[PDB]
Parts: C-alpha cells; structure tokens; sequence
C-alpha cells in the first residue's frame, strides 16, 4: 500500500449539498492547497439515541445516491482517490462511541441484534455504492468504542460488505483504542483517529507499533488533525473544546505530528481531519478555531508534507 496523503471531506454534507458548484469547488481547493491524493468521504446517517435501533440515512441530513455518485465521480475525475466513510450520528448529541446495549436480550429491551440489523443495511447501501464507483477503501464504522466488543457481529458485517464490495476494507478505531479491536484479521486496514497530544506522540506511536506489528497488514491515521484553538493540541479530539482562537497552535500540532510519524515506516498516511463542503472565505480564515486548515499556516505545512514524499 502506497502512503495515503488523505483528507476527509463532506462531513458537513446535508441532502443536496453535493449537487452544488461550490462543493465541487472546496473538493478542488481541497486537493490544490493540500495535495492530498486521496479523499475521505465523511458521512454520518442518524438514529435517535445511544441505545436507538433504527439507523437512518434517508433524511435531509443524508446527502443523496446520486449526489453522492456525482462528488465520487468528480474526486476521480480531479484524479483523486476515495475512502468512503459512512458513520451514525445520534440526534440527542452523544458521541457514538458509546452506542451500546445489554450484553443479554431482555424482553422489552433494544439489543444488539437489532442494531446491528439496521446498521449492516446500512453499510451495505454504501458498500453497493463505494463498488460500483471504485472506491479505493470502505470504512465499515468509526469510533464505535463500546461496540467493538461485539466482534461475532462486525465480522458478520464486514462479511455481509464483501459480498458488494470488492475493495479494501478497513475499521476506524478511537484514539488509544488500536489494540482494543480484536477483528482486525477479517479486514485488509488497520485504521484509528489519531488525536494525540502534541506531547505524547513518542510513547503513543511506540505503543501502537506494538500492535500493528502482529498482524502484517498496512494501517494509517484514518482520522487525524486539530482545531486551531489555545488547548487543542493537547486534546485535538475535542471538537467542542473552549479556548481563544490560536493558528499557530494548529500549525504546531501538524508539524510535530509529521516529524513524529515520518520515522515510522508503519503510520501509511492520514485522513486529516477535515475538510467542510460548505468552505468558509479565505477572508475569514484567520478567524476560524475549527479544524478547517483553509487559508491557515497549517495549510501549508500539510502540503508542504505531503510534496515530501
């Protein structure tokens, strides 16, 4: 496997969003002010609660088959590679890592069964179409950190997805969790988000060498970065982490995250994290405390890596 120089886009993505000239246009600004090579399709179907059993992406949330088809066609047309990424949302705000359910089915009691249920159908609508648009990689769930123990039924998933997809196959796992995952020898990728402290980076990649080192199958950082904000380079994960706004903060984590990994021959690249569709003006990017790399220092150290190798 070549080394990914990926970005993830389309995580803001909404019913309609992909049909726009100016999705197309932050897809291209994406790839000239990065040169990312590949593109990771971001998107996230909706179920109500950490313990709902009925995953949905129809609604307006969801961007539509052949919207989605167009912006995969487009990414291959600018000469981009696809990682397509379908993830769940829950509407009452919980990160998904703890979807979950009782280890036992109780009578009046969601469980396990059924979300998985729902959730294959799910991933297997996408696989169809992650096939029959050549994605490079599906990603079959992300973060799902309680769910992962659970391996009887991701395995039944991911056989369930190798039925429509002839493609690599990979899980996103959480920051710390690599090893937590116990499937890895049904899939062709390893995968985690890797929001490391800016601090930690020795004792972390150290430790994930460990894992990756049993198992002879390629891994990368498919979701990595950090929000331009005072404090997030120590907790780049958190999204909604409080702090004044800080660019030079953002530029700091890449750099350190770069020259920390280069060494490891085993981190095979990254899916930085991310790139909006709906892209705010440059004029505006030094105000912005998001992830968003656009029009910041950050944007130039990505590129300038990425040029590296």
């Amino acid at each position: 496997m070549e080394f990914i120089k990926g970005f993830t886009f389309g995580w803001d993505s909404q019913k309609g969003y992909f049909k726009t000239e100016r999705a197309k246009e932050s897809l291209r600004l994406m790839q000239e002010r990065t040169a990312s090579e590949y593109v990771i399709v971001a998107l996230a179907a909706l179920q109500d609660t950490a313990h709902s059993t009925e995953v949905d992406f129809q609604g307006s949330h969801m961007v539509d088959d052949d919207e989605l088809i167009e912006l995969i066609d487009y990414a291959k047309s600018l000469g981009l590679k696809v990682i397509l990424k379908p993830t769940v949302n829950c509407r009452n705000g919980t990160w998904r890592a703890h979807i979950n359910f009782f280890d036992m089915d109780i009578p009046g009691e969601p469980t396990w069964d059924e979300w998985f249920e729902s959730y294959i159908n799910y991933q297997k609508h996408y696989a169809k179409i992650a096939e029959k648009t050549n994605c490079e990689m599906f990603v079959v769930g992300c973060e799902m950190v309680q769910a992962e123990r659970r391996e009887d039924k991701w395995r039944e998933l991911i056989a369930e997805v190798r039925k429509d997809y002839r493609g690599l196959v990979t899980y996103n796992t959480d920051k710390y969790q690599e090893d937590n995952v116990k499937f890895w020898d049904a899939l062709d990728v390893i995968s985690s988000s890797g929001y490391y402290p800016i601090n930690d980076w020795d004792r972390q990649l150290d430790r994930i060498e460990a894992v990756v080192k049993q198992y002879d199958k390629p891994f990368f950082f498919v979701e990595a970065g950090c929000p331009s904000r005072s404090g997030s380079a120590l907790l780049p994960n958190k999204w909604d982490l409080e702090g004044a706004i800080n660019l030079q903060e953002q530029a700091d984590y890449y750099q350190v995250m770069f020259e920390k990994t280069a060494s490891r021959s085993w981190v095979g690249g990254f899916g930085l994290w991310d790139w909006q569709t709906y892209l705010y003006d440059e004029k505006d990017a030094t105000k912005n405390d998001d992830y968003g790399v656009f029009g910041k220092p950050a944007e130039r150290v990505i590129k300038a890596y990425y040029q590296s190798r």
